[PDB]
């Protein structure tokens, strides 16, 4: 009347875990007719930004900067048409990379603060990035929890007929703490 029976549970290991890495790009961008004077337009905007960064608990050494990205347009202040500029335009990028994620949300809201120099920076949400590095180091202990809490529930009795695994899921907690990372792993195992 009936071949067989099996009983299927579905376990749950899940974490909340502090990111261990903020990467934090700083644009910010001056123009010029002369080459020079954007050159040390940006000098002093990368001088006062590093101040005001080490004022937010940023160290020296947490701190990188690439040679600024410098475009020729040709243009000048002084030719009456629609779409006068200065000749040259220069972006450069002070670039965070810290273990002290918490640091972030302070930057963010003063950054403002920073208008008072006629200082232009530009964040991406998007290039801003909280992770836990860690992540694949922990997957091997969430799996054992996962199945294990799945043999657990099938207690409460034959061979394993079915092993899965769902992938890791990794999210933030609130909108409001992206340096915390809500970790999660299913393991479904069917018995006889």
């Amino acid at each position: 009347k009936t071949l067989e029976r099996s009983v299927s549970v579905k376990g749950l290991s899940q974490k909340e875990v502090e990111a261990d890495t903020l990467i934090l790009p700083i644009k910010f961008t001056r123009s010029n007719n002369n080459l020079t004077n954007l050159y040390e337009e940006l000098e002093q905007d990368k001088e006062n930004i590093i101040k005001f960064l080490k004022e937010q608990g940023v160290k020296e050494d947490e701190i990188n900067y690439n040679s600024p990205n410098i475009i020729d347009r040709l243009s000048d202040p002084y030719s009456n048409d629609t779409q006068a500029a200065y000749r040259y335009i220069g972006t450069a990028n002070l670039l965070i990379y810290t273990q002290n994620v918490k640091l972030g949300k302070s930057i963010l809201e003063n950054i403002s603060s920073l208008a008072k120099f006629g200082i232009v920076t530009k964040i991406d949400d998007y290039d801003i990035e909280y992770l836990y590095t860690k992540l694949n180091e922990i997957k091997p202990q969430m799996i054992e929890e996962a199945t294990l809490n799945a043999r657990n529930a099938a207690i409460k009795l034959g061979k394993i007929k079915k092993a899965s695994q769902g992938q890791f899921s990794i999210n933030n907690r609130d909108k409001n703490t992206p340096y915390i990372k809500t970790i999660r792993v299913v393991s479904t195992i069917e018995y006889y």
